[PDB]
């Protein structure tokens, strides 16, 4: 019968299938459909149409392998989508309808029911299979009796009776938290409706609400926008993804129920979008430092992953109403339009999503202006993201500490991310493809950009750990100026070094001191390992004289600066050394296959050319000091190098500081509570991080103690002279 429940199921259908939105007029939709058509075809031709069939399909015959149960039901779902798409050749095809109805019965009888026990992977019996069944039944609720629907969904309540636990039928049930909670909604909320059971519906939602909180310790979203999962790993870009992407999928339904979700919880979602996600998106790209082991998945590079997030943000905008709706539509649209490298539509798997995007993209009533500058200090996850709207570039600083793991290596994924958190920095510029197109399987992992390491070999079997020090953090003065530090010690404890970064509106200063080494291995810092474009070659200038780099390596003593020039200034990169340094450089072809960094990935050889710039550290107590200036031409780069003449205030074992005369801003890092005098203007008294701007005779002070994670009174840390 047609009631309020079916109303919710039609919305659900609208979100999963959306045959109502169909339009054979964009390769995207016609493709997806053209694909299912084929799939339903070979599925109907390969099915076992016998009276004593021992299974339904030979490719997924052995039902002791749970993956086979899930796959089987998924073909039925694919049949369910087409049989209800007016444009499909199988639209209302009695053979298909009969096939599903009969396939469901057979399965219910001989393979998946309340009588069986989990054999193989619980995930299949509890999430994978139940989903396919809900969507198949929801989609074809017009070809199924209510009585039948209860019958085929009884097994779901068997393996998944409680909206707070998974594996309640195994000898190790666990509490559903964060991400899996969305699956819980996908499995119970839906069957709740299918069964017209208000309690299951209300219970599940009440439980889904667990995730609508902000936290101050452990897994979850933080007030500064950080997001932690798997105990202490920064994960906004993957597990954070599935939370806003999957949840945006359920919300529309939840709200039109008798159990809407509190408005104070919705406003939190909003806080996540503006505080957690937005800042991690640069030029259609989701910054890798937040994606964890996902960087090693060939099918999930930066721009591709950015789409999971945006399509989620869009779902929220679509269901929001006031300004909120509009300001989010602008966010999605300006960001989508800023990505000239990746076709957003290649990663929109549902007709509704594709539809929503094509409408947004062509609505003029939705302003679409390039985003303004911003600087996020995700101190709760040791990462900083900077974006200068003026010159068009992004900056990612990837750290870790006693509160966070340096890198995740599990399930044979990200086998070589040893140093992607040992001070790694990301520069997002004119080349939107830099961190894609085989970057990960071909980049030299022993030389991650910005890190300080020894040439000791690392094992593919290693796993990450936390840092000994709690002294890692960032002080944000404004949206353009900030300072960060990391009391670094290497993975095997044979090297320490004070690493500091000074983000100053249109450039960042890199400082390292107290470099010590107790191993026999040689130590050096990677100034950069940049992935080059064959189309856009670079011309290199060392001390403003052109140089011809080698595959091998040339040493450049008394180096004052290095300039990587492009025919496009948005891709230009310059390096200024406050003190002439001895660096080495090279340019060579690096080959690697995704399998080397991820077992389940392709062994197909990949290759890219890279420009590597390094500085060796031969004696104890060494240091490095350079300013990275992106997006300006050689003449402007050479002028600015004349301006930052005395920008280096100090770089020693207790104090590191850079001064921007142009802005009247100081970036200071103190490792002790000694009295330090800066520019003969003031003194700073306490161990910590400062970012200071002189406003007339005043001084705006941003102070932060990374160990206690709190600020302090100006009197306590600063003194005018």
């Amino acid at each position: 019968v047609k009631d309020t429940y079916t109303d919710r199921l039609d919305d659900w259908n609208g979100i999963i299938a959306g045959n109502q939105y169909y339009d054979s007029k964009n390769d995207q939709m016609a493709k997806l459909n053209q694909e299912l058509e084929g799939k339903v075809a070979d599925s109907l031709s390969s099915i076992s149409s016998q009276a004593d069939r021992i299974y339904l399909w030979e490719k997924f015959s052995n039902y002791k392998t749970s993956a086979n149960l899930t796959a089987t039901y998924r073909k039925l779902e694919e049949m369910a989508k087409q049989v209800t798409n007016p444009s499909s050749r199988y639209y209302q095809d009695e053979t298909v309808v009969r096939t599903v109805r009969d396939s469901m019965e057979w399965m219910h009888k001989h393979v998946y029911n309340s009588e069986k026990s989990i054999v193989g992977n619980w995930w299949d019996y509890e999430i994978g299979t139940p989903r396919a069944i809900n969507n198949t039944l929801s989609l074809m609720k017009e070809y199924f009796s209510d009585e039948e629907i209860k019958k085929y969904t009884d097994v779901i309540e068997k393996f998944v009776p409680d909206p707070e636990h998974f594996r309640k039928t195994t000898d190790n049930p666990f509490k559903a938290l964060g991400g899996n909670l969305v699956d819980m909604g996908r499995v119970k909320v839906i069957a709740g409706l299918l069964r017209k059971d208000d309690q299951e519906i209300s219970s599940t939602i009440r439980s889904i609400e667990q995730v609508f909180k902000l936290v101050d310790q452990g897994e979850g979203f933080y007030q500064d926008g950080s997001y932690i999962d798997h105990t202490n790993v920064a994960y906004t870009g993957a597990y954070g993804n599935v939370l806003i992407d999957g949840l945006s999928q359920l919300l529309p339904v939840i709200q039109k129920t008798k159990n809407p979700i509190d408005k104070d919880k919705m406003q939190t979602m909003y806080h996540w979008i503006d505080k957690s996600f937005a800042p991690l998106l640069v030029n259609g790209e989701l910054m890798d430092m937040s994606r964890g082991r996902s960087i090693s998945r060939a099918n999930s590079e930066g721009h591709v992953a950015a789409v999971e997030v945006l399509r989620g943000i869009h779902r929220i905008a679509d269901m929001s109403e006031g300004e909120t709706k509009q300001r989010l539509q602008s966010l999605v649209k300006t960001i989508v339009q800023s990505d000239s490298y990746y076709d957003v539509f290649k990663n929109l798997k549902t007709y509704k999503d594709i539809s929503l995007m094509q409408s947004l993209l062509s609505d003029a009533g939705v302003a679409s202006v390039p985003r303004t500058s911003y600087l996020s200090a995700f101190n709760k996850m040791d990462k900083t993201a900077m974006y200068n709207a003026e010159k068009g570039f992004g900056f990612g600083l990837s750290l870790f500490s006693s509160r966070t793991l340096n890198y995740e290596h599990m399930n044979k994924e990200n086998k070589r991310g040893w140093y992607t958190s040992d001070g790694m920095f990301y520069l997002y510029n004119g080349d939107l493809s830099h961190y894609s197109d085989g970057y990960w399987p071909t980049v030299n992992p022993y030389k991650m950009p910005g890190t300080t390491e020894t040439d000791a070999k690392r094992a593919d079997s290693d796993t990450g750990k936390v840092l000994p020090s709690a002294f890692v953090g960032t002080s944000k003065l404004d949206d353009a100026n900030a300072t960060a530090t990391m009391d670094f010690t290497n993975w095997n404890q044979t090297l320490t070094a004070h690493k500091s970064w000074f983000m100053l509106k249109d450039k960042i200063a890199f400082l390292g001191s107290n470099i010590q080494n107790t191993s026999t291995d040689t130590a050096a810092t990677t100034i950069d390992q940049r992935k080059l474009e064959s189309s856009n070659p670079y011309k290199v200038y060392v001390n403003d004289k052109e140089a011809s780099l080698t595959e091998q390596e040339k040493d450049y003593p008394e180096t004052q600066s290095v300039f990587l020039e492009s025919s496009d200034s948005k891709k230009n990169i310059g390096y200024f050394f406050f003190k002439k340094s001895s660096i080495s450089m090279s340019k060579a072809l690096q080959k690697g296959a995704w399998k080397d960094i991820n077992e389940g990935q392709s062994d197909k050889e990949v290759e890219n050319e890279f420009l590597t710039i390094s500085q060796a550290h031969k004696q104890n107590g060494d240091s490095y000091g350079y300013m990275l200036i992106p997006n300006v031409d050689r003449a402007t780069f050479n002028q600015m190098i004349k301006e930052l003449e005395s920008s280096l205030i100090e770089n020693n074992e207790t104090l590191q500081s850079v001064y921007d005369a142009k802005q009247g801003v100081w970036g200071i890092v103190k490792y002790d509570d000694s009295v330090s005098t800066i520019s003969n203007q003031f003194q700073v008294l306490k161990r910590g991080v400062y970012t200071i701007r002189k406003e007339g005779d005043e001084y705006k002070i941003a102070y932060y103690n990374p160990e206690t994670q709190e600020s302090a009174p100006d009197q306590e840390v600063f003194k005018k002279l």
